[PDB]
């Protein structure tokens, strides 16, 4: 039997398998061929992962079936009881999603001298420019607006070393199951569909990579290229396109080239099949021999294999579970003062509490029950 494998490409190479071939054996074939460790490969068929112990027969794979192989090792270990509210994409040295550190400065002088009127309580407070007011303590600075910024929390960072905040990503303290895999994972990405469908980051990576391989990204005139909720919910395209950086450098670079590749294809062009040089080529409309040239092998335009004369070889190239979708919906009192023990109610999302008792006036963290400090401020200034 011949199956087609798409690995970091929109072109699927043929692989010979038998009814008794396991998915693990298929991964071993692709591992040696690509020089990539076998235990890092994931096989995806019609938007679903195929398990190592399943055979080709168990999977119901037929002649000319297209499977995706994506390089992403499964990591079981996670932190379900995490305290952090925020996530950033650290572009150096982590090169991945990490818990973030929230900081504030004066939007005028850029010093950490802005005394906020009140602490932030929501994403809008820290993402929308000039939303929060205060007074700058620096001599003669008329600064009245706060400027928030985030940094990676996994290692020290300079005051200039910012990382982009990932507003869709949240600590899964609600223990909501993933829409695709039904597992309870943390952190999760929350789609902005009406149902606020939840996806784990492992599934989100597989979703994006297979959609890059199938060239199924959606073009929005006032947005660019993006993806909606995996369930196909209306008006759910990701607007904050920096969320695609969480796929890592190799995959984000493929995403960045999507538009230029789509323009070439729209003009009757073709993308080069060779792994490494996947450039948008513009040959002569009726020419079968396509040679790679702007600024490497000569391929047959029909079968996408090395240029041959005569016939091409005979060999040539999703719905979410209803109950899983309903379960994966993100949105479906008083504490004593740590010092004077007088109970107080938290009015909003801000974790910075201040005891109203005149002899006490202790500033404390609602979550930790400790005196307010820079660590609590950076890690969980407000609830998300
Ligand atoms: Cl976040
Ligand atoms: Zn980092
Ligand atoms: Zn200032
Ligand atoms: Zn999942
Ligand atoms: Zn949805
Ligand atoms: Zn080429
Ligand atoms: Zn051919
Ligand atoms: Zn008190
Ligand atoms: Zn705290």
């Amino acid at each position: 039997m011949i199956v087609f494998v798409r690995f970091n490409s929109s072109h699927g190479f043929p692989v010979e398998v038998d009814s008794d071939t396991s998915i693990f054996q298929l991964k071993e074939v692709v591992a040696k061929r690509q020089g990539v460790p076998a235990d890092q490969l994931r096989v995806i068929f019609a938007g679903k992962e195929l398990r190592n112990d399943w055979t080709v027969q168990n999977c119901d794979l037929d002649q000319q079936s297209i499977v995706h192989i994506v390089q992403r090792p499964w990591r079981k270990g996670q932190e379900m009881n995490a305290t952090n509210s925020f996530y950033v994409y650290c572009k150096g040295p982590c090169q991945r999603v990490q818990p973030g550190k929230l900081r504030v400065q004066c939007s005028t002088c850029r010093q950490a001298t802005l005394t906020l009127t009140q602490g932030p309580s929501c994403w809008d407070d820290v993402l929308i420019p000039n939303r929060m007011s205060g007074e700058c303590q620096s001599p003669h600075c008329p600064g009245t607006s706060a400027e928030f910024f985030f940094k990676c929390g996994a290692h020290p960072t300079s005051d200039k070393e910012t990382s982009v905040a990932l507003h869709l990503i949240a600590t899964n303290s609600r223990n909501i199951t993933c829409i695709t895999c039904t597992d309870v994972r943390s952190p999760v990405l929350v789609f902005q569909c009406n149902s606020r469908h939840v996806i784990c980051l492992d599934c989100f990576h597989l979703y994006c990579v297979t959609r890059l391989n199938d060239r199924q990204f959606v073009h929005d005139p006032q947005l660019g290229y993006s993806l909606p909720c995996v369930a196909g919910c209306p008006n759910s395209l990701i607007k904050e396109l920096h969320h695609f950086r969480i796929l890592g450098e190799e995959q984000y670079n493929r995403y960045q080239q999507y538009g230029a590749e789509e323009c070439v294809l729209q003009m009757g062009g073709v993308l080069c099949p060779r792994p490494g040089c996947g450039a948008g080529l513009l040959p002569e409309p009726d020419q079968r021999k396509v040679t790679c040239e702007g600024n490497g092998f000569a391929f047959c335009r029909e079968c996408k294999e090395a240029y041959h004369e005569g016939e091409c070889s005979a060999v040539f190239e999703y719905r979410v579970d209803e109950r899983a979708a309903e379960q994966a919906r993100w949105e479906a009192t008083t504490k004593p003062c740590p010092r004077c023990h007088v109970p107080v109610e938290k009015n909003g999302g801000c974790m910075h509490m201040k005891c109203p008792q005149p002899q006490c006036r202790l500033e404390w963290c609602w979550n930790c029950g400790c005196e307010w400090n820079r660590v609590c401020m950076g890690d969980h200034w407000f609830d998300v």
